[PDB]
């Protein structure tokens, strides 16, 4: 009787049906696979908005137990959960010519390492041919796939010395080419990362957007790249008015020495955010979950922290959340928190 | 400065990104048309969701006095308000040759009768390609002259059984509103909308929720897919006949006899019947057999209809108000002023005047 994800055959639409039947009190789903199962109560997210390219895109959380995240859009849907510690995707996308595109751009990496285990890094999923998703396995994918070391080294710079809804506009860099299904993961991550902060969703409702911009990076230099995305900003006559909200130059890839992203270290305060200061870079690849939420960490104040499990170590650990307390209090208070309110 | 949309060039980025923004308490919206000026309050429709052919729809709305609804999906925008009683409609597709092919759609049957004043009626919007299309629809309706589409007896009232009449328990407001799905089908062969489908209903949904605070007892949830059925004559009695026989021969319908549904298209059936349903066929507690089914057309010209035919699924007989929803004639009304309809409605969903409003 029990609403169910059979993960054998989950296609777009088997996606779609299960979470637009999610109501404001939230819906028990059981995800199934040979030798799994869960049931996770899912609900709306009503915290966050995402638009790419003027395309709505909700979000929905399992409990905190359940550990199971869902985006939906019209076009894409991913379902993400962790088992046995790895994080494991679900990505489908509607229209067969995307799907077939999204496949073939996961599965090509691994032409090269046809290693054995393959299958539970990455797996094509069939109608119970053409595949109607992906499995990724994005732990398992890093050992197989053994990329080089990507990190967060010098990621950050300063300037000399109801919730608020705060946007965070996203900018699609000048040739670059990004997947829905994975901006939207860094957008989730990164929200999820300050909401799990001092219940700071009673502060701020993070409003994601997405368009394409003129400006590239003149090198693969990420300091010169973030200089120059800044001062693109308060060049740009259509960014006239939204000077004081949250800014990320997206890309698929990487910046020389294999830096994930940079940002303006403390540089957004919700009463003093101005002047395009709040700005960063971020990549948005699949592989890197977490990298958009490093950077918003940054912007919000945050400095690296000594955990190897925070999302603010120096290394990319694949972590997702902030442990560190001197940091969890910056941003908080960057984003109009006081201890006085608790959490 | 307080958000506006200037209707001399509305497009759909431009109420896409206006309505994005609504939060949960609401907007201000200065809706701008040269000299005239509405400050509507613009909240989120939280009771109603919709899909067509899975496409996610969401509903605003304006406070009762802004009279101005709106619909956003991807794909589309619409922009509803009355002015001076009359319904005006802002259509904008995001894709430039949806948009064309829409602003084609509209303009054409204005070919054959060039009015003086057809811009009061029908207009495309600019700022080469229109970015939207602004319908009147009464004002259309003067210029195009029509045939009168009526609905004339457009209801069967639904078989019964012989039983014993069994005492109705007492039931109280349940602590989540009740989900009921209304499946729109959209007929094998026809041509459907996305605007215009909404906006049936959008209307159909706010028709409900208005009749004594049925939004705490139902949930609409409006989906639409394509059946292979279609009716086999213009007759209107014989195609509902065989649209509810199909969803009953419909192995991939099983489990969902509970459910309500229409048959949808854009045009109407023989004598200008507008729809048909099977009266006083939904009820929360023994609804089954697909016996909650009707038709409706969807054409952006007849507002109302998916309404006027849920409320005979929930019980409404035709009502002797002219400015009723549920008056024997179509006249375009959108709400329930019965208060014996209203009633008949709301104990279908759960309702006791114990509940109050
Ligand atoms: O739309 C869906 O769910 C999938 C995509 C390819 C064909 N069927
Ligand atoms: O086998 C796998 O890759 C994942 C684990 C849970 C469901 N499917
Ligand atoms: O193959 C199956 O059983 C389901 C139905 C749509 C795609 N997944
Ligand atoms: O998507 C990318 O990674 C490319 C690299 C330079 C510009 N954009
Ligand atoms: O931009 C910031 O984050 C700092 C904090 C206090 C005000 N300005
Ligand atoms: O809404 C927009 O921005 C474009 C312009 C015409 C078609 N859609
Ligand atoms: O004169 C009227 O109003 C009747 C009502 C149904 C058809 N015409
Ligand atoms: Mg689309
Ligand atoms: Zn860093
Ligand atoms: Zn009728």
């Amino acid at each position: 009787v029990t609403a169910s994800i059979d993960l054998q055959s989950v296609s777009y639409t088997d996606l779609a049906t299960q979470l637009n039947d999610v109501s404001d009190f939230g819906k028990m789903i059981i995800l199934k696979d040979n030798g799994f199962n869960r049931q996770v109560h899912v609900s709306m997210d009503k915290r966050t908005k995402i638009q790419l390219d003027n395309e709505n895109v909700r979000l929905f959380n399992g409990r905190d137990k359940d550990s199971t995240n869902f985006i939906l859009g019209d076009e894409f849907a991913v379902l993400r959960f962790y088992r046995n510690g790895e994080s494991i995707s679900y990505i489908a996308y509607k229209e067969a010519q995307m799907m077939n595109e999204i496949a073939e751009f996961y599965a090509a990496p691994f032409k090269k390492t046809r290693a054995i285990n393959e299958k539970e890094a990455f797996e094509c999923i069939y109608d119970s041919k053409y595949p109607v998703s992906v499995k990724i396995n994005v732990d398992k994918a890093k050992k197989i796939l053994n990329l080089p070391e990507c990190d967060y080294i010098n990621d950050y710079i300063k300037t000399p010395q109801e919730p608020k809804t705060v946007y965070v506009i996203c900018l699609r860099e000048n040739g670059s080419t990004v997947y829905p299904n994975e901006v939207s993961a860094q957008m989730q991550d990164a929200a999820n990362s300050v909401y799990a902060v001092h219940g700071l969703k009673r502060y701020v409702n993070l409003h994601f957007v997405l368009y394409t911009t003129e400006y590239a990076c003149p090198s693969g230099n990420a300091d010169e790249g973030l200089d120059g995305f800044t001062a693109s900003l308060k060049a740009n006559p259509k960014a006239e008015g939204y000077d004081d909200q949250i800014y990320f130059l997206i890309r698929w890839g990487t910046w020389d020495n294999n830096i994930l992203g940079i940002s303006w270290l403390n540089s957004y305060n919700v009463n003093t955010a101005s002047d395009f200061k709040a700005s960063g870079m971020s990549t948005t690849q699949l592989m890197y979950p977490g990298v958009m939420a490093h950077e918003l960490g940054h912007i919000l104040g945050a400095n690296h922290a000594d955990d190897p499990k925070d999302l603010m170590y120096s290394k990319y650990t694949g972590y997702l959340f902030h442990l560190s307390e001197k940091n969890m209090d910056i941003i908080a208070k960057n984003l109009g928190w006081e201890i006085a309110d608790g959490d």
